[PDB]
DNA sequence: CGCAATAAATGTGATCTAGATCACATTTTAGGCAAAAAAGGCTTTACACTTTATGCTTCCGGCTCGTATAATCGCACCTTATGTGAGCGGATAACAAG
């Protein structure tokens, strides 16, 4: 049961380790919150991490859902979330 | 031929320009022909294009495996309480026929 939710979970394919890179650096924010009670700077981590501190922030806009299209927005009734894109 | 009356036609003659002359010497004009500066011509050589075989290396990328671990279980507390009528099948009670 960890092997199939372990890649198709998602509607939409997804690395394995993109997943578990997120909870990675979850285990140690706090870690530094228990103690000095400040949040973790994008500094101390960067010796820590093989990650620099600029191309990890664009790794963040690829952990989404990202959302759906069928979702009402104002009027509720005829306007679709996919029915305010324009086309080429 | 004499008479009517709105338009067109008439004279004046001194003043002041407008338009024309002449023969010869000066000044302008036209197209002409090379030279210089420019257009594309049609060569022959200097270099530069991505492409694609390849294989070797380090770094970032993407995927799994087994292991170690405890469990196969437990309260008290916070705030609400959809709307209806119309259409439908099923279960139950009252009824006439045998």
């Amino acid at each position: 049961i960890t092997r199939s939710i372990a890649d198709q979970a998602r509607t939409i394919r997804i690395p394995v380790h993109m997943i578990e890179t997120i909870n990675k650096l979850n285990r140690i924010s706090r870690q530094m919150l228990q103690e000095m009670g400040r949040e973790p700077t994008p500094e101390e981590l960067a010796e820590r991490m093989l990650m620099p501190e600029d191309k990890i922030r664009k790794v963040l806009k690829i952990a989404k859902e990202p959302i759906s299209m069928e979702t009402p927005i104002g009027d509720d009734e005829d306007s679709h979330l996919g029915d305010f894109i324009e086309d080429t």
